[PDB]
């Protein structure tokens, strides 16, 4: 698991990037060079890194001088745009505070651009003793972790269904339970409710069906919650008022991780449960960092995995 | 039994299409090369190309380079574009998901097409240490078996037989089953069903005959599911379970369908009839569990057996 | 659990050995050439075509024409001097009727060696399309299918430890049990009577003690059968009788595996389990020989797994 | 706390034992390179050499070739002096099948060294793309995975006194109580028992006072059987019955380690803890192997942690 | 019998091993150097020197200059490096305050050394009139007879048994005899004790089955005393109370050896009888140190010898 780390080379670049693979290994990211094993069929790495965005999540970039000066390419020619084409399509791919790079001192790159920082570090043919990549790997381990607790991925289908689910589901229900004295909820009064939300591993192809068998499963009755229009909830019968509900919104990027890749074979294709994964698990931290913000929410509701 | 593959090379390259038979034997793979003994018979490679459809499932072929010059041939002439007139009808009489290639490095074929990847591996006359290209046949292995699982033949007539067999009987009485408060089945009242289908062996001539002689032996009893839209009627045992059993009657229609594919001038079953109704059998299970795992009304329920 | 074969070839004529390797294994045949993981520990091909008799079962070996005319050599100062030794060595540590070997068509080595007609064969760039090499490996093959239930000739201590076994123990005791009614068997009458054989699934340091807790579990009495010395096994507790024994004599041979692999390592290893299952089966495969063979005991012992 | 391996390199070649200890802590096993900070108190390699007999368990050493060809030497008056006398002693203090060595494609060291197999590499800049080296580290790695839960060779006291321990104690108790059935212990049936062992989880001096305190704590009385002289031991009052005993066996071994270090220092350091713990766990290991290996103990006894 | 010490010299101080051979002789210390008898088998020194701990006792490293210029040799390479090597194992294999050497004069080795002083030495042909190499040969004669009854060999497992047999039962049994009034040992009361230990001459195989023979015959009875876990010992009836036992510890010991050394050799050796002896004079020596050091010990256990 954990999350998917990219470092991009032409054809030089590999040990001295792969001094970085091996120190961030070293922390269980599971960093994939570009040619360890996903990009064996695809001849290049172009084809490869316009399909890094939502595979690959973060990412790095080194580059040094001996691919610089002169060479032939196949599918390109004058392949010393090669390298800055792959910088410019690899930080386009990502987006900002998201991609990062380094270079060799004397790349003829920018020190800086686009606000993000590009250090130049020197040759050091062994590196474990040069202390000055290495406060940069020590700091880019901790900002990636606090970028996988921070889901700041607006743009993606996942964090809209998950803001959109909150806001606007989970936020009204709680704020209609604090308006009457404590809770009107099938004749009995109850007084306190910790809110239940139940992500399944893999959506297969349509939620409603599975929320309502899963429902009837556990012996769950309805609720009426009132607010525009009064939510229809779920809770459990054995004053503590333990609600229950699993997103019915997944459907939406059930359907787009469908579309998003040419799928004409029937079943689940194990890419197809790992784009599941990668969706599910973002859309799981957006709304975990939702509920951590609203005081109304801070502890009376609960997401879990079953 | 198991999965058939096929694997092309036209005069040169067959010493590296038997190591990948070997290989692909070795993951117990029927691999029959397009010269073992079957194809004797036919007088070319090309007949056997027209008759590969449906008969040897997937496909793979390996592209050389020391039949690329110049020879004479006697189908046809300027045999040296035949390379990639197999690697065309062979994409198009498998289609897309069903068919393979392996190229050498740098050899006269397109890099890459029609969305079928064709990895480069190069000679390597000590083939058996070549970590490139046993890594492409490991990969091929675990794509195929990827493939025999998920049926993706929807234009076949018997993964249509399947979408409609689930669609119209399965996933409606499910549905329609999860309607009234538990059960209500011939009157008596049970708490949760056991969905049953049985695929025969053979489909022999007709099957609403073979249904009514099989569960007149069977001692089941008829039951009326009413949906909300022509009711559904099923049969429910006596022996609180209720385990409901049918067997798919549309199975004639990819039997009529198999009959018509090959031209049937002897009377009674054939060998090779059997073999493709076991295909078409075999095809049209996967598809229904396969259809059957997706719904969560029907992963659990519903349960395709072999009787 | 089948037959392991171990292909011996120089390092310029892996490739024939390869394809013996295959041709064997498409026979579910365990086969494996001297440049297997498993060799890596072994410094050269000499160390471990030594213990070969007992760890490898069978075996085959490969001379080609690169390793047999011109060559620097390095354990021995010629190539030519080191394939025929490895050949010695092989046939010495296995003998007759337990080693082949092949060898190119110009090869000087003769056709005829002590035995075991050495056959020919001619480098055919891909071996998949030679009928005289297919031929040999074939009647190979069903060579070792005739002789893996053969039993041995005088080799690894089960067969002779099961000889004894049967002769001094099975047959006294049927004999012994034939010879009159079985009326008495501590005072109650038996008619027929059933010897049960239990072979211990792995040697357990001592045997007797496993043996005697074996029995203690299905609570079974000890009768006193008479035959020159009275005869003691044990009751199940009459229309058919029912006798078990153990076989106590594979602590001998679990010693002699002691013995044998050299252990300062206190424990067991792969290869002493490995050992001791092959040594296992061929004394288990020797008994049920042996015991169907007579006539006495063809239907009246069983030998099972514990 | 896990296995522990130490790497020595001269002052030039510590990028060698740098890329080591990565590809090894890639594959779980804790490594020291000389460098470290452990080592600041002890003054040259030597001294840090002088105690890694037993203290850092498996290790290996690299030498290059401008180390080994001249240079002026600060404890001798040749580097390659130094070289040479460093390596004899960590092959005498660890021998054979427990220490390893690499060198330089130009190293003058042998290819042999009374055994062990040498492996061969070279000066390939950034050592994340060398096959060869890579292949021997794993050969490496699946011997040292596949040595650490076996045993030892007559090595630190834990294993003798394990074997003492077994062959004295445990095996003597389970034959007199199975030699009949258990019957009397004191007064009362039993029929079945378990002979349950705990292993103290630290050595505190004197062991016996630790072993009457802990029984006393779960209300424990003591029991006499006969066997040479009857052996003693603890029940824990009847279907199964149950009997406790920690190893007094320990304040041998306590007392060793505790001469090995100096004597003038009073107080536990976490040096002694670590060396101390390490060799209990190796003691523990030692027991269940044998125990596994055995007949009455393979499940009738269970060795635990207090 | 006697101190048993390996001298070590390449090709040019065998004259100069000689001597001190002999000095060392004349204290009654005998004296193996590597090329006697013992060695011929070994076909170098170096696999003499993998067997030298715990067998050859102390050890003395002669160096000459001849052997320090320039000579190729066989097993190594550049001799200047073998002798240093041979050195540098030596040490590991025996460790410091267990390892003397000599030095010509101006010898390329530390005048001290990892706490060895290595003292300085001309040629002087003529040996028997050199008053340096005199006074020296005698301080490693005043070193090594303080160190054969001071055992400081914690490491080595004799001592650690010795340590646990004495900390463990002898000091327990001698708490517990002064403790009552006088004596209570099977209800009659003595006065004073003698407890008396027998080590035995040969480790046998089990001192078990030694022990119940040895005291059967003695007509020997068992006694019950108690201190946590009660003791049993054996007391002869014939107020003098000579209480006897036999150091079972020994079994531990025993199985180092058998294992310590590969046996596929059946029966024993007169290597196996060698290191019995030195194991078993070790053992002794360590345990009546450890006697006449306490007060409660002193007198009332004595050692015996059958
Ligand atoms: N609760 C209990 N445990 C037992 C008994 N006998 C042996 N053990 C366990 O087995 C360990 C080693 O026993 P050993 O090889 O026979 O060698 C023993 C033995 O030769 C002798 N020894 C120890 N305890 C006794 C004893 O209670 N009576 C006698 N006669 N000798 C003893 O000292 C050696 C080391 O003893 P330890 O350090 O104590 O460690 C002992 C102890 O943990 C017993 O009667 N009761």
């Amino acid at each position: 698991m954990r999350t998917r780390i990219f470092i991009g080379s032409s054809k030089e670049g590999l040990k001295e990037a792969n001094y970085v693979k091996s120190r961030l290994e070293k922390a269980n990211f599971e960093v994939f060079i570009w040619n360890d094993d996903i990009f064996k069929p695809n001849k290049n790495t172009l084809e490869t890194l316009l399909n890094v965005a939502s595979l690959f999540d973060f990412g790095i970039m080194i580059a040094t001088k001996d691919d610089f000066t002169a060479s032939r390419d196949d599918i390109f020619e004058t392949v010393r745009d090669n390298v800055v084409f792959e910088f410019g399509l690899f930080l386009g791919r990502l987006g900002e505070n998201r991609a990062f790079a380094l270079q060799e001192n004397g790349a003829k790159l920018p020190s800086d651009l686009l606000g993000i920082t590009i250090p130049k570090f020197e040759k050091t043919d062994d590196y474990f003793s040069n202390y000055n990549l290495n406060t940069e790997i020590d700091n880019i381990i901790k900002i990636i972790n606090e970028k996988i607790s921070l889901g700041e991925l607006g743009l993606l289908p996942s964090t809209v269904l998950a803001i959109g689910y909150y806001e606007n589901f989970v936020s009204t229900v709680c704020d209609a339970l604090h308006s009457l004295p404590t809770i009107k909820l099938n004749g009995i009064e109850y007084k306190d409710f910790v809110f239940n939300i139940i992500i399944p591993n893999d959506l297969d192809a349509d939620i409603k069906r599975r929320a309502q068998i899963y429902f009837k499963k556990m012996d769950i009755h309805e609720v009426k919650i009132d607010t525009s229009f009064p939510l229809y909830l779920q809770i459990d019968e054995e004053d503590v008022a333990v609600l229950y509900d699993m997103p019915t919104t997944l459907g939406g990027i059930d359907k787009a991780i469908e579309m998003y890749m040419k799928k004409g074979h029937i079943g689940k294709t194990s890419q197809q449960q790992l784009l599941e994964e990668r969706e599910l698990r973002n859309f799981k931290t957006t709304l975990i960092n939702l509920i951590n913000n609203n005081s109304f929410t801070k502890t009376f509701v609960k997401v879990i995995e079953e």
